[PDB]
């Protein structure tokens, strides 16, 4: 029926601005493309339905620190005066009142979710992948049914990942590119879009540097000569995951572990709370999930940015023919094939490890993956009537392929926000001991304030130098104390939940 | 060929005291005893198989720590005289010298092995068991191919694993019984056999404690009702394991890491010295590896004593039924059904337990596992021919219902010996650095004998209680420093080995 397959795709698949408003059609499209390009939207559509349960529950985390703190105001004065010492040896009365609480407001939205909304959330993402790829094992299994009813060398990469894992250096040279573009020594705008420039200023130049490997990679297997033809896209596709993989995802692990870190900088409180890009961005603190949310913020958005290109970049080769132009398959000839299946589930996979993987910076990371597949559901299906004159109908099954792809990035799901999870929000749940021993408990940890942060920083420049308090030396040893503290979470934590994860594919899957 | 199936089966299967010296029969059991049966001795000779290269290495680690102090003596007299302060304020004039370095003949088997020997052998055997369950994997493959061509009510149980784990005092009742046995007030023959006692005083009682629950388990799944008839064991060894694998390990667990722990006694190196049994078993310390070398010793040797009633408890109804005697299968209605093939292989993992998890206490511990299955291969099969007179002939295949449990215990394998190669070698490789920081590194690792015992001990009350030094308070935070390097072990440890071990049955299994 194509004045039907058409149409009714024509009709029954351009909601385009939101939900279809009815329901969503997969069967027929079993029948129109096949089976293998139905599959993938029977993926594409069980990713989306998983999310809402786990997005809802973002909203239901803001509400919670927000209005956790929104109602008796806890963690804000409090809060909003233990940064109000960290210029004092910086005042001097020469530049004293910059930006000394300038992180309170930014320190807001941080450090308002961190031990009860952002420590319990990612438990719950790490069980729900696990729920999510027990699922899909599951419905894949449902979908496999109807249709088998009816079914009548190597060393040279890894020179090639060590020049992408140089890319860090790629992002600090526009990161040290932002004074030339317009140099905002300010806390109130200049903090953002200070950074979201370089971040633009980047987030824009890996766009064109993914497809350059597609060329590469797509070569690349060719000195690989696959026997069987077929596999050409598992040497293929594995090469080309890893590549674009670190060559996303690299940025955050600098901002995440890597910047805050490795800062060696000799002289005492009277040579550390200034000694900061030169006093013109923040002499108090940091605060490095403002960093960690915008950059993600971007790239969580940034698939909004890239995903017109989807429709725009095809349209805007007509441009191309048109010109040439004046300058039933008849008018058929002038579109290009499709060959492009591999992107369909990469673009989701690499959104994939934004919900998971960075899942403990900010908790809402599903809910704009939630806004897209909407949109990318219906763009893409969009562009297979309104585009990709050619369907081959390979009619395969049976996506395993990718299965043990993307839960492999499941199995990173744990160890990487469990860093993150780690390394920001205990120095609290442990910093209740050393200061608040005697009769200074949970109702009692708006007690550190000062106390915590009297001293350089929290960080590895936070407690070590603190010699010329009484006499680095004899002083960098309580250190020693939280570094066990971070590092016993991780031995509890992903030993936990890869096992509260192993319950999922344990009765589930059967 | 009966006349040639038991002759055969009588003449090559009656070594019974080494190996047969000729070869290994598969094929003709399967011809004989079926699929079933047959299929049991081809694991257990796979399992042979496998310890014999890591048996040697055992041997070549014993060569190795030995002859590594055997040629130059480096660590034996620096080692014999860090004890001899030990009992400083025991002595005070009044039982000066009774054991201050008496540790130290009890020292030298475990102190020789400890850094090179033991931390290298662990990678080996976890290697080594992903290695073995690989390896059936695909060798059961290959058996399964001769045999194809060929084919034409919960949470009562959560009680009695609580009621198991207060085993704990049923050790702990015994271990305070070596007083009324013996008491050996000495050093030489009383440090072993003292314990000996308590463990032979218990390790006889687990045995009749054992097969209680059989008669437990099988009547308490009947509670459950399994409607497939079939899949009755299933949960019924998945019942019986966990009861009798927590009934076995548990006294071990005690030995290993709560009994040296959880010692809350004040009063300083004036009050610490001495307050250990009334100063009558080692004032010096305690080297809990020797209690964890000596009981694993007897469980690994055990293995045979149990043995003999594998032959003697069926030998032993014969007078029985003799007795009734005087106070083809004509003969043969006088001998019991088989009806046991689950505690075939429930004996080996309990044995398999001990060659994995328990590997770094001492690394001999495949070979006295490889003693016994010479003989255990002999007993069984010999108790086939010679009793079990009914052989059913099910003529089933696919072990894979242990193959899950044999495999979820090397799953174990990773994180328990963690700790225990942790927490006995880790204060050595770190060591080095808070007192040998300046000119002394690993050739100056015999540098740390007094300093690092200069105070109460290693342990939990090894660091802490140091005040009167120089003024528990002040000086139990150096105690944070290894306690955080015994925990970055683990979480640097058990991913690398469940990584290095996903090697394996990643390539080798295909
Ligand atoms: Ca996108
Ligand atoms: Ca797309
Ligand atoms: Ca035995
Ligand atoms: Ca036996």
């Amino acid at each position: 029926n194509v004045e039907f397959n058409d149409r009714k795709l024509l009709y029954e698949e351009w909601a385009s601005y939101g939900v279809f408003y009815k329901y969503q059609p997969i069967d027929l499209v079993r029948k129109y493309f096949g089976e293998k390009v139905g599959l993938y939207f029977a993926w594409l559509g069980a990713y989306t339905q998983m999310l809402i349960p786990a997005s809802i529950v973002g909203v239901i985390v803001f509400l919670y620190g927000c209005a956790t703190v929104d109602e008796n105001i806890p963690s804000m004065e409090m809060c909003d005066q233990r940064y109000n010492i960290t210029m004092c040896p910086l005042c001097d009365k020469t530049c004293s009142y910059w930006k000394m609480s300038s992180a309170c407001a930014t320190a807001r939205a941080s450090h308002l979710f961190d031990n009860p909304a952002t420590v319990f959330f990612s438990v719950f993402m790490a069980l729900w992948a696990a729920t999510f790829m027990e699922h899909w094992k599951r419905k894949q299994m449902r979908l496999n049914y109807r249709w088998d009813l009816t079914g009548f060398i190597i060393f040279m990469i890894a020179v090639t990942f060590a020049i992408v894992l140089g890319v860090i250096i790629y992002r600090i040279s526009t990161a040290a590119a932002l004074a030339m573009n317009s140099s905002p020594s300010v806390r109130s705008n200049i903090r953002v879009t200070v950074t979201a420039t370089a971040v633009i200023i980047n987030l824009v130049v890996i766009i064109l540097l993914d497809e350059v490997y597609g060329c590469i990679a797509r070569w690349l297997t060719k000195i690989e000569v696959p026997k069987t033809e077929k596999s050409f896209e598992e040497r293929l596709t594995f090469k080309a995951f890893l590549l674009k993989f670190v060559n996303s995802y690299t940025p955050i692990f600098y901002v995440a572990f890597f910047k805050g870190r490795f800062v060696g900088r000799p002289g005492d409180y009277v040579y550390i709370f200034r000694s900061f890009r030169m006093e013109e961005c923040a002499p108090g603190g940091c605060l490095m999930e403002l960093c960690i949310q915008l950059s993600i913020i971007m790239l969580g958005k940034q698939l909004i940015q890239n995903n017109l290109f989807e429709i725009g970049i095809p349209k805007m080769k007509k441009f191309i023919r048109y010109l040439k132009l004046r300058r039933r398959y008849e008018v058929d000839f002038n579109l290009e094939p499709f060959a492009g299946l591999t992107p369909e589930y990469m673009e989701m996979i690499i959104q994939f490890g934004f919900v998971t993987l960075f899942v403990a910076s900010f908790p809402l990371a599903p809910l704009f993956a939630l806004l897209n597949n909407i949109i990318e559901i219906r763009l893409d299906a969009k562009k297979f009537v309104t585009e990709l004159r050619r369907p081959v109908a390979i009619r395969a099954k049976d996506i395993g392929i990718w299965y043990n792809i993307l839960r492999g990035v499941g199995k990173l799901a744990v160890i990487i926000n469990a860093f993150v999870i780690s390394f920001t929000s205990d120095f609290i749940p442990r910093l209740v001991y050393l200061y608040m021993y005697s009769q200074n408990g949970t109702m009692h940890g708006f007690v550190n304030h000062t106390l915590s942060s009297f001293n350089v920083s929290d960080f590895q420049n936070g407690t070590a130098p603190n010699d010329p308090l009484d006499l680095k030396y004899d002083i960098s040893k309580d250190f020693w104390a939280v570094l066990a503290a971070r590092l016993a979470f991780v031995i509890v934590f992903q030993n936990l939940v890869m096992f509260m994860s192993d319950f999922v594919d344990w009765v589930i899957p059967d």
